[PDB]
DNA sequence: GCGGATCAG
DNA sequence: ATGCTGATCCGC
C-alpha cells in the first residue's frame, strides 16, 4: 500500500544528495505558500467584492462563448513502450517489467505499476519496490515505427489531427461523423486478423472502430476520451484506462456533472506544486476552483486565474491548431562527475556540435544561446546570451557557450565546478 | 532579455 | 554505485 511504498522509497533514499535537494525545493514551495497566505490575510471584503464583480462579468463572457458542436477525441496508447516490449517478447507478458535503465525508467506495465513502480522513477529504486522486476532497455526506433502505423490509422478520421508525442493525439472527428452518418455498411466493415465486424455511426462507435483497427494493425491497446473540447477529452482518456473509452455528451449539464467533483490535479497544466498551493486555499476540485474565482483573481496573475476559470467552467480549445514552428532546440547530457575545466570545455564543444547538427537538420538559425549546468548536489543554473546576428554552426555556438562557461568557472574560482549534467540550448529564431 | 521554476510526456 | 526535450510562467 501507499504507506509501504513511501516507507521503502524513503528508507532507501534518505540522506542522498538528490533527497537533500528535494527537501530544499519542498522548503521553497512551502515558502511560496506562506507568502501567498500572508497575502490572503490582507484582503478586504471590499476589494474582494469588486473582484467578484469583474471576474463574474468575464466569466459571463466565457459561458456566452461556449462551444459544444465539435467532437474532440484524445487517444493514448496503453503502457506504450512496455506494451511494445511485451508484444515482441511473450516471455514477459505475465511479469512486471519496466522500460528504461538502472538510472531512469521511461515507463512500466500495469503489472509492475501495482508495486508503485512508475515512469520518471529511477530503476534501482523500482527494483526495491519490486525485486523481481525486469528492466528492458528501450528500442526507440520501434516505438517510432509503431507510432507511424497508429498515425496512419488516425489520418483516416482527421487528416489535420494533432500528434502530441509518439503515443498521444487529438482528433477533430466532427467532419468525419458528419460524413459517416450516411455511410453504407461496407465502409464501416473491418476484418479480424470472410470474417467481419461492423461499427456504428456514433462518436463512441467511431472511437471503438479506431481502437479496434489499432489493435489489429499493431497488437497494442489504446485508451480514448470523447468530449466537446481538448481539455475535457484529455481528462476522459484516462478514466477507462487501459483499453477503454469515455464520452462526455455535448450538453452543458454533462460537462458540469463530470467537472463538479473532478480533482484539479487531473487536468493538464496543474502539477504537484499548483495542486499544493490551491490545496492551501482549500481548493481540491473544479467546483471549489469556481467558487474561489475572485480570491484567485487577487492571488494569481491574469493568465493563471483566466486559465483556472476556463478549467472551472470546462472550456478548452474546440479547434485543433496546426503544429507550429519550434521556438528552441537543445542538447543536454548527464554523466558521472566532471571536475577538470578542459574536459568541461570539451564537453561543451561536443554538445554544441550535436546542436549545430540538429539545426542543420532543420536549417534553423537563432541568436540566443543558453548553457545549462547541474552540479552534484543537483542544483541547476542556466546562463544565456543574445547576439546581434543569427548563429548556426558549431563554431559560433561554441564561441558563445565557451565564455558563458568561462564566466561560471571563474565565478567559482579557485574552486572546480563539480558537474553531473551539462546542456546547450538555442532560440530566438526569426518570424 | 534573464534566470529560476513548473509541467508534460 | 546507480536519480531528456520543449514550452511557458513569474518576477524582475
Ligand atoms: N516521465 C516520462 C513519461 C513518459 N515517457 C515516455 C514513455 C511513455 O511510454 C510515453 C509517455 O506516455 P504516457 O501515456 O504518459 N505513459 P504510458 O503510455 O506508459 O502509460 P499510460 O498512462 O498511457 O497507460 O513517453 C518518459 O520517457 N518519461
Ligand atoms: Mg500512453
Amino acid at each position: 500500500d501507499k504507506e509501504k511504498i513511501n516507507k521503502i522509497i524513503m528508507e532507501a533514499t534518505k540522506g542522498s544528495r538528490f533527497y537533500g535537494n528535494e527537501l530544499k525545493k519542498e522548503k521553497q514551495v512551502n515558502q511560496r505558500i506562506e507568502n501567498m497566505m500572508q497575502q490572503k490575510a490582507q484582503i478586504t471584503s471590499q476589494q474582494l467584492r469588486k473582484a467578484q464583480l469583474q471576474v463574474d462579468r468575464f466569466a459571463m463572457e466565457l459561458e456566452q462563448s461556449r462551444n459544444l458542436s465539435n467532437t474532440i477525441v484524445h487517444i493514448d496508447m496503453d503502457a506504450f513502450y512496455a506494451a511494445v516490449e511485451m508484444r515482441d517478447n511473450p516471455e514477459l507478458k505475465d511479469k512486471p517489467i519496466a522500460v528504461g535503465s538502472m538510472s531512469m525508467l521511461s515507463t512500466s506495465n500495469y503489472h509492475a505499476r501495482r508495486f508503485g513502480v512508475r515512469a520518471a522513477m529511477p530503476g534501482f529504486i523500482a527494483k526495491r519496490l519490486c525485486p523481481q522486476l525486469i528492466i528492458v532497455p528501450p528500442n526507440f526506433d520501434k516505438y517510432r515505427a509503431v507510432s507511424k502505423e497508429v498515425k496512419e490509422i488516425l489520418a483516416d478520421y482527421d487528416p489535420n489531427f494533432m500528434a502530441m508525442s509518439l503515443d498521444e493525439a487529438y482528433l477533430n472527428i466532427t467532419k468525419h461523423l458528419e460524413e459517416r452518418q450516411n455511410w453504407p455498411e461496407d465502409k464501416r466493415r473491418y476484418f479480424i486478423k470472410q470474417n467481419s465486424v461492423v461499427f456504428g455511426t456514433s462518436a463512441q462507435e467511431v472511437v471503438k472502430e479506431i481502437r479496434f483497427r489499432i489493435e489489429q494493425k499493431t497488437t497494442l491497446t489504446a485508451s480514448a476520451g470523447i468530449a466537446p473540447n481538448t481539455m475535457l477529452a484529455k481528462v476522459c482518456s484516462d478514466k477507462n484506462k487501459p483499453n477503454g473509452q469515455y464520452q462526455i455528451l455535448p450538453n452543458r449539464q454533462a460537462v458540469m456533472d463530470f467537472i463538479k467533483d473532478l480533482p484539479i490535479r487531473k487536468v493538464s497544466g496543474i502539477g504537484k506544486v499548483t495542486e499544493k498551493m490551491l490545496k492551501a486555499l482549500g481548493i481540491i476540485t473544479c467546483t471549489e476552483l469556481y467558487q474561489q474565482r475572485a480570491l484567485l483573481s487577487l492571488l494569481f496573475s491574469e493568465t493563471s486565474w483566466h486559465y483556472f476559470l476556463h478549467i472551472s467552467l470546462g472550456l478548452g480549445s474546440t479547434h485543433l491548431t496546426r503544429d507550429g514552428e519550434r521556438k528552441s532546440m537543445s542538447v543536454e547530457r548527464t554523466f558521472s562527475e566532471i571536475n577538470k575545466a578542459e574536459e568541461q570545455y570539451s564537453l561543451c564543444q561536443e554538445l554544441c556540435s550535436e546542436l549545430a547538427q540538429d539545426l542543420q537538420k532543420e536549417r534553423l538559425k537563432g541568436r540566443t544561446v543558453t548553457i545549462k549546468l547541474k552540479n552534484v548536489n543537483f542544483e541547476v543554473k542556466t546562463r544565456a546570451s543574445t547576439v546581434s546576428s543569427v548563429v548556426s554552426t558549431a563554431e559560433e555556438i561554441f564561441a558563445i557557450a565557451k565564455e558563458l562557461l568561462k564566466t561560471e568557472i571563474d565565478a567559482d574560482f579557485p574552486h572546480p565546478l563539480r558537474l553531473r549534467l551539462m546542456g546547450v540550448r538555442i532560440s530566438s529564431f526569426p518570424n
